[PDB]
């Protein structure tokens, strides 16, 4: 049986699996009342991708497809419908047992980015354009599981119908009350009033005094006040690593130690659960203040009854 | 001796190490006249990062720093002087043995992206489209400062933390000086670049470089620009982790169809971290994107590759 391992990347060498951002800090929030059930950055310890998780850092909260037409929307700006395909360009098959095309955003909010187009038709070179764009994942028109979504632009005219279109995510447009940013609220992938399907399962601590440990990134804002963050269960590099090592899980829980390679000391220990998330024995909310050269080291397989040293 | 390996990621599971793009195709161009000496996506087979190469996919062609001054363009647009730090926020030390801050773009062109700011003193935020002309005399990242330009005329704040997220190219018109193999002058035009990753080339007759190619978006105009990297970012990350000793100067690798188990072609993976093939034509390699490279054995510079 192939031994389980984690990459030896330090915190400053990791990226978020839920938005294309570096990992900034480790973070806890024991009193979180929301159900934690994100769909990107989901991978079992034996390498099974779940939810909408795919391997490309460039695919996270990305879309590929074609603009169909400008559409009316009550909300501010100029709005456009685009059909979406799989990120590799093949048609998205709604009958596949996934919640939405892989890479689809997994939270409620106004996602800010750039829409770019390279025309199909044509020194036999195609015309191009790109503009800032916003995708409101809470919108009734956000229906990626049905193969189309809507985005809005400040630009009023220069978006072409029927041309190949890419959305590159950059941040959030706003986190004001009317922008409905909630990182733990899933979009309705098939539209308002419809049930999401094929979801990766919720995660939670199952042991007294333990709480989830997140890899947190701060996400840029187009405007307004705020310091929004996106918390992922494991960084994208871990998803990539686990996926290639398909190492058998020898118990439900791995014991991992956060180590300072400079000093050799263990800063704290954590449970790495089979479904792909971490818990720690910590009684507070907020960042874990530790050097970013720290990294998690796999120690051994333990079980649900193992008591973690308090952080 | 730790065995050399490559990740088992397929083409459709790889990303470019020189720009944040997925790999679209493998590609050759035997008649290329330029010296190939890119500085991102550079890593030896035994895990030594070189040039401006760093591990984060988010760091490639990224900048971090603070705006110091607004300067209007003579014709159109607004320019902003920016001091740059290391991507991890620590001050960039120009005496470090690197060409420029890690992640600095490694080619001539107008790089299009978004500048975003989150103030220090809840904080205020703003973002706008921006262009960094890497051929500009004001592009001097090794000296710790660059300039970017905006369509926005006023709403960029001085003395506030600033992030550049690259998206594509502004233009590939003649006056936009896009040339993926022309390095920026990291310290300005009269100064020599330093600490560079070495140039790469075939040393054997009938061989040519094999690239991992991505098509890069354009803000406007005509074109279908591409960026070619020597190895995808996932290979850089893998080699750095493994640090497997290199047992000869050349590894022999096979591009395999996992469905059929058959080898489609073979290539030389050179110690300095680049591929060559025996191919006498230019253009994409037509192969399924579930194909992947598998390490076969160590060979040498005199090994004759099976023609593609
Ligand atoms: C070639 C032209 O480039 C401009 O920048 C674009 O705004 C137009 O849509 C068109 O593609």
């Amino acid at each position: 049986s192939k031994p389980f391992t984690l990459p030896i990347l330090t915190l400053g060498e990791l990226t978020n699996s839920r938005f294309p951002l570096p990992i900034d800090v480790l973070y806890t929030n024991p009193n979180e009342s929301a159900i934690v059930q994100c769909q990107n950055g989901r991978c079992t310890l034996d390498g099974e991708l779940q939810g909408t998780t795919q391997l490309l850092p460039t695919g996270i909260c990305a879309f590929r497809g074609k603009v169909t037409q400008q559409v009316q929307d009550e909300h501010r700006g100029t709005h456009w419908n685009m059909t979406v395909t799989n990120l590799n360009g093949t048609p998205f098959d709604p009958t596949e047992d996934v919640p939405a095309p892989l890479g689809t955003p997994d939270f409620s909010g106004q996602i800010y980015g750039v829409i770019s187009q390279r025309n199909t038709n044509t020194g036999n070179l195609p015309a191009n354009r790109a503009h800032e764009a916003v995708i409101a994942t809470y919108s009734p028109k956000f229906t990626p599981k049905l193969g189309n979504i809507q985005f809005s632009t400040w630009e009023t005219q220069d978006v072409s119908s029927g041309q190949p279109t890419k959305f590159t995510p950059v941040g959030l447009a706003s986190v004001d009350a009317n922008s409905h940013f909630d990182q733990w609220t899933l979009p309705s992938y098939s539209g308002a009033l419809t049930l999401n399907m094929n979801l990766a399962p919720s995660v939670a601590p199952v042991f007294p005094g333990e709480c989830l440990l997140f890899f947190r990134s701060f996400i840029p804002l187009k405007g307004g006040y705020g310091n929004p963050a996106i918390d992922c269960l494991m960084p994208q590099e871990w998803v990539q690593h686990l996926y290639q090592e398909s190492a058998p899980s020898l118990s439900d829980v791995a014991l991992v130690r956060y180590v300072n390679p400079e000093t050799g000391r263990t800063l704290f220990e954590a449970k790495l659960h089979r479904n792909g998330f971490l818990t720690v024995a910590r009684n507070s909310a907020g960042p874990v203040v530790a050097p970013t050269n720290g990294y998690f080291r796999f120690d051994s397989w333990v079980n649900q009854f193992y008591t973690l040293a308090p952080m």
